């Protein structure tokens, strides 16, 4: 818990959403830090437990690839002060920048594996793996960030089970409510797919049961416009249908690393 | 034929055999397909003729409960199919033996479904063993490996004719080479004992003599610890000596079917 | 007929005339060969006169004969050289690599025995190892092409591969190649040894008469030497071919992977 | 572990993908330096420590503002750029070059070192007349107990059985030797041009081979496919290959 005395704010608000919202500032330990401020005095009790449980994980991580927590304020809102990936959302970044070439999008998602393939070897899952879960510090560098709905494996277990981004869940979670690393890699071929297609939502126009279907069918999105065919493959990979088939952040990270070595 | 440049393969072998090689790939139409590789460049010729069968009866067929082959491409011969990624059912079953019963009988229906569809289409298999059922899913089976099967003729009952698996054949094919759907209902049979096993090779330690003198007997391998007696029964159904007083498959689809309804 | 220009060979011997490693030239790229120089010549010209008419990724194929310092029939390569030698040196080849060497070797004589050619000197020896994995015959010095209005050739003696109707009345057919191809079998389960050790030609002949064989070599499976033993059918007729022979070798290899 | 404080930089980059020249301290030696994923410097300079040879550069040390490493300036630097900008160095030239390198490949042999990244573009130059092995990244000492040691991939650098089966002997050193050597002689040109990795593996199980470049004397091509040959056994060793060279070096002058 931070003293909100040492923190002061930019005026103009980085973005916006159902939460509230997000600012730039300065943190006297002086860090600059993004802050993500609870609406309406944090009178919301769902955005209350969001914050505490991701503010939770984020405590225990430490890698170079994850967002890293400051602390929570308590002041006029609730206040979740983190250190500032300058450049925002992965999606909106590259919905606003056409000109990002392909080795810079496998640099990046390569560095997401990472920090992913770190969350697997701690027992946590991260449940909401989306590019617009991807924060750029540089266009260089991403971290994963948004911890709400991650959760910590227990010893004797898949994790049984608010939101339900249902376009990033692999069968398994859709239909037994399971959540792994392997369900985040489904999730990351979505990602990768995003991150392909400079932000475009995916399975657009669809409802929930038509994706659910979709899938059992066998079908897919399609390749994105200049995604490479190797990392086309690798998504279909990723949404290998059955759980022990597919592959484990470690294989996926190491898959990434090899074929950005070969790029440049 | 196929495009090898639209072709991509996974490093690691799904499994390998006799013939070569098989492995996961992606083809460009983008499909998940596995892919049979011949060893040695395909420079024998009795696998190049099996590959050939092989392509040219699944390219006539069009079932869900059969293997779709996407094509044949030419650095070795390689059969481009769909891909059923959890493999043959034997190899399942003996990796996976908490399967229930009532899923025994669900696969072992759809492969009856899709052997129906092959005796209404006039084809023998002549290969129907459990190794070549391929697991979708743990809820979903399709009949694989055509290169023993052949067409019938409009003028004949029966084929009469490389591998001889004598475990899996009847005795009109034994002693006259006759192979009929009805030959096919019989190796069913032996299909089932295998799944109920979980993945059992059947007549362990029997030579093919000694085999074929045990079935003149009228003696039949046991009834598979776990297995329903109204299975065990279609199976002894299905090992009927007689060839026409065997059923056909639209009699034992419709058995497997309503068994498991009641189930 | 080959440009001795267009060849170069290396220093070392790989074996004994002489065999040596070299390469030849075919545009921008080099083929790496096995050379045999001559130390008559006759008889290698009549050993390429065979090869020439031969394509079978179970034979060794030539690229040609140079006149040149040395008389040299130039072929490609097969790197690991005789099967005797190797399984001499590799005492631990599985059985069932020994099985899918030899099934090679009898593709190899199924299409020879379709060509019409007897080999007349099948051997373990004869058998060269592109890989521990890939085999192909070659050695065509005695070979021969079967005339349209014979089913056999009537006539060095390798009298130790030959079949009873070869040493007694100068018969060689495809049958008697099956003879050959049992010693050979024999040999490749017994990891290159010799066989009929000890033996002078006339004794080897005098047991073959009287229905003796060779024993069954320590390890080997017993549908194998139940194979030689009927590759070692004494009469012609009841011999089998080698398409029968390969189909039975073909099945059991498949049985043994499975 | 060296002193930061006795090590001046140069400002301009020599190369990137950063190298930079620089000084190490009466006398001060010029440096060459890697300036930085942290673990695999350290083990690059594991490596460097137990080697020493005229033909391999040698590392001066580790310096703890960014992780560096330290070694003697070969101020020509890669040979595959200097070959791409140095047309018409001799064939002659070429020869000795990657004799030298052949003779720092048996130093490594003798040393039961595997190099794993033996590429025209790890041989730098001292001048146009002595070359040194570099980049030891994937390198590995082989344990007493085993032929080869079993595993970032340069594949179009590997042999078979380094692709087929993970193994990496001096052997497979030799394999990439004859590709380097294969790099030399076409100029700083790189390997199987438009090929995907997995059709060079294709290409190479099939027999084939990359073809012989312009102007390369018929003898090093014949190096060359010697060095590519399939069977592990049957390729030769850095002895052989070192001596192959210095007798045709021999021959030409
Ligand atoms: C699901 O929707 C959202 C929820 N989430 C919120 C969030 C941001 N955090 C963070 C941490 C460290 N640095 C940053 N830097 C940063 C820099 C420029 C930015 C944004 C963020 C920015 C936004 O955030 C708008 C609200 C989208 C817009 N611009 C231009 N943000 N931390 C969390 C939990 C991000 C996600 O996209
Ligand atoms: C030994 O006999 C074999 C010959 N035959 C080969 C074959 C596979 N085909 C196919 C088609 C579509 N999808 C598949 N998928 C699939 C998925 C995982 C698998 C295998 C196959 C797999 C194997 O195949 C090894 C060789 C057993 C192992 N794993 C783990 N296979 N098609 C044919 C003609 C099957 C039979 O069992
Ligand atoms: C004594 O009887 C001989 C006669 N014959 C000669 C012959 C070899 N030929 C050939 C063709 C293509 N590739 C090869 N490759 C090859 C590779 C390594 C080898 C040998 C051959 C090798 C030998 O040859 C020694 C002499 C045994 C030793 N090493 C180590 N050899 N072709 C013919 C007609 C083989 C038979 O064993
Ligand atoms: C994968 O690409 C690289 C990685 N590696 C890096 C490396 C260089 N090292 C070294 C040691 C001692 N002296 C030198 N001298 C030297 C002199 C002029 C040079 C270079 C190096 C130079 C470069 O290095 C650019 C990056 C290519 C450019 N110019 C013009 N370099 N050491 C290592 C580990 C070399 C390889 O080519």
């Amino acid at each position: 818990y931070l003293d909100r005395k040492l923190l002061t704010l930019e005026d103009k608000e980085l973005g916006s959403g159902n939460f509230g919202t997000v600012k730039k500032g300065y943190y006297q330990m002086v860090k600059t830090v993004a802050v993500k401020i609870l609406k309406n005095e944090a009178n919301d009790p769902a955005l209350k437990d969001e914050l505490l449980a991701e503010a939770n994980v984020m405590q225990q991580l430490d890698n170079p690839y994850i967002v890293r927590m400051i602390g929570i304020c308590e002041a006029e809102s609730w206040m979740l002060v983190m250190e500032m990936a300058e450049l925002g959302p992965l999606n909106k970044y590259l919905q606003q920048n056409r000109h990002v070439k392909d080795k810079n999008i496998i640099e990046l998602v390569h560095q997401v594996s990472m920090g992913m393939k770190y969350l697997e070897e701690s027992n946590f899952v991260h449940r909401d793996l989306a590019a617009r879960n991807v924060l750029l510090v540089t266009q260089h560098y991403a971290k994963i960030s948004d911890f709400g709905l991650s959760k910590a494996l227990r010893a004797d277990e898949y994790y049984k089970a608010g939101k339900w981004p249902v376009k990033w869940y692999a069968p398994e979670c859709i239909n037994y409510y399971k959540f792994s690393s392997k369900s985040d890699v489904w999730s990351f071929g979505v990602l990768m797919w995003e991150a392909f297609s400079y932000g475009q939502k995916p399975y657009r126009g669809m409802k929930g049961s038509e994706v659910t279907a979709m899938l059992e069918k066998g079908e897919r999105m399609g390749c994105p416009a200049g995604c490479p065919r190797e990392m086309y493959d690798l998504m279909n990979l990723c949404w290998t249908y059955d759980v022990e088939n597919r592959p484990g952040f470690a294989a996926v990270e190491l898959r990434l690393r090899n074929y950005y070595y070969d790029v440049v």
